[PDB]
C-alpha cells in the first residue's frame, strides 16, 4: 500500500526517525529505509498518517530506494519547506 503524505516541514525538520540504507540495512536482505519513531507534536503525528515501520519511497523528487542512511538523513533534512512524502506501508 503506497500513499503520499503532504508535510510542513517545521523549526525541527519533519518530526520523525529512520533506520536503514545500503550498508546499514535495518531488516536483513533489505535496504530500504523504515520509520522508527514519530516524533510527538512534530508534522509527521499532527499529520497522523506517517507511522513507525512505514517504507520511505521518496521525499519531493528524491529517491529513497537503494539509498545510504548518510543520503536519506540528508533528503530529509534539505527538502523545501512543502514535502510530498511517499511510502509504503508494509504487509507483514
Amino acid at each position: 500500500k503506497i500513499m503520499e503524505i503532504k508535510l510542513i516541514k517545521g523549526p525541527k525538520g519533519l518530526g520523525f526517525s529512520i533506520a536503514g540504507g545500503v550498508g546499514n540495512q535495518h531488516i536483513p536482505g533489505d535496504n530500504s529505509i523504515y520509520v522508527t519513531k514519530i516524533i510527538e507534536g512534530g508534522a509527521a503525528h499532527k499529520d497522523g498518517k506517517l507511522q513507525i515501520g512505514d517504507k520511505l519511497l521518496a521525499v519531493n523528487s528524491v529517491s529513497l530506494e537503494e539509498v545510504t542512511h548518510e543520503e536519506a538523513v540528508t533528503a530529509l533534512k534539505n527538502t523545501s519547506d512543502f514535502v510530498y512524502l511517499k511510502v509504503a506501508k508494509p504487509t507483514s
